[PDB]
């Protein structure tokens, strides 16, 4: 015996940490707290979603509606909380430069892109084994590499600066774009059969507002 392992407090922390999916309301809108990191998140955004969704004649949106119509202008788009669009910044926070640890990093991201529930029931009792002080440091390292690397990206522009990132995996299709109020989030079929503008795909979409990721950012 190398090392004397005492490790249950250790698994207990790590587990209450990534397991749990905090949320509470504030003034604003919602606190959100996970693997001991916090971020307040608000309403900003969501009504222009709605609104932008709706085939209604608006020449001033006529260029967004036209950007992104497979949000837009297509029926089978739908709009999600905010709460859903950061859990899936989180979770391409995760597979972004996602070796025995990949296993339970992907359920986990799992868990945080594909359900909207709010604690991790660990597949296998080996993965909950895998729940420790270096998953969880592993974990927030990536998230806040991630941030960082959202917070580079320029509005949508005309100039040829990047504005979006893409996250791909078997399962689905993360794309995340910088525009004026924050990032909108969307998640396709992996295919990214919303894009298909003969008969355009399910997607799920949101917006973040800019606000939220900030002080999070190093």
């Amino acid at each position: 015996n190398l090392v004397t392992p005492k490790r249950e407090l250790e698994q207990g922390v790590a587990f209450s940490d990534l397991c749990n999916f905090l949320v509470t309301p504030t003034v604003q809108g919602w606190k959100v707290y996970w693997a001991g990191l916090e971020f307040d998140v608000n309403q900003k955004g969501i009504t222009l979603l709605n609104r932008l969704k709706v085939n209604d004649f608006a020449p001033a949106w006529a260029m967004t509606r036209n950007l992104f119509p497979h949000l837009f202008k297509n029926q089978q788009s739908e709009v999600q909380t905010p709460i859903w669009a950061l859990r899936v910044i989180l979770a391409a926070g995760i597979l972004d430069q996602l070796e025995p640890l990949s296993g339970a990093l992907n359920l986990i991201a799992d868990w945080l892109l594909t359900t909207s529930t709010n604690h991790f029931n660990m597949r296998t009792q080996r993965v909950k084994d895998q729940l420790s002080m270096r998953m969880l440091s592993l974990i927030r390292s990536n998230i806040i590499n991630f941030i960082n690397k959202l917070e580079t990206l320029h509005v949508v522009n005309y100039k040829g600066l990047l504005s979006s990132v893409e996250i791909g995996t078997p399962s689905y299709a993360i794309i995340i774009t910088r525009t004026n109020m924050g990032y909108l989030v969307e998640v396709q079929e992996p295919d990214k059969s919303a894009m298909d503008i003969r008969h355009p795909g399910p997607v799920k979409f949101s917006l973040l507002h800019e606000s939220t990721l900030k002080p999070v950012a190093t």
